[PDB]
């Protein structure tokens, strides 16, 4: 897998955002995670977390996996990096997302994220509190 450039257009919520990629606006959905919706518990904290991470970043990058690059809603499916730090992993490490939606053929970073989840749980953080 390799990282590609993008720029932030707008934060949306814990696990989706609007990026410019290859010069075109797209909504991206983060691979392998599920944040609560804004109306759900820890939804607002997830949205805030993602928003800060991507708005403060000097450099946003997207990394597609080996499989499907867009979902059925037209959303890009990627791992998202903010100055080299994976947003998807950072959410899971903070107990603000669950590892989820692990489809075969698009799960290169599964074990990395599962390790983060285990530490969040040990710490009883947020969703695991
Ligand atoms: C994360 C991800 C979600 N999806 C689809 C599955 C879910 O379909 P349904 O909408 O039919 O439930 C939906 C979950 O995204 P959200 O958590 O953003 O709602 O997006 C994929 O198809 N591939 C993926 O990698
Ligand atoms: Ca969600």
């Amino acid at each position: 897998l390799h990282k590609e450039p993008a720029t932030l257009i707008k934060a949306i919520d814990g696990d989706t955002k609007k990026l410019m990629y290859k010069g075109q606006p797209m909504t991206f959905r983060q691979l392998l995670v599920d944040t609560p919706e804004f109306n759900e518990k820890y939804g607002p904290e997830a949205s805030a977390f993602t928003k800060k991470m991507v708005e403060n970043a000097k450099k946003i990058e997207v990394e597609f996996d080996k499989g499907q690059r867009t979902d059925k809603y037209g959303r890009g499916l990627a791992y998202i990096y903010a100055d080299g730090k994976m947003v998807n992993e950072a959410l899971v490490r903070q107990g603000l997302a669950k590892v989820a939606y692990v489809y075969k053929g698009n799960n290169t970073h599964e074990q990395l994220l599962r390790k983060a989840e285990a530490q969040a749980k040990k710490e009883k953080l947020n969703i695991w509190s």
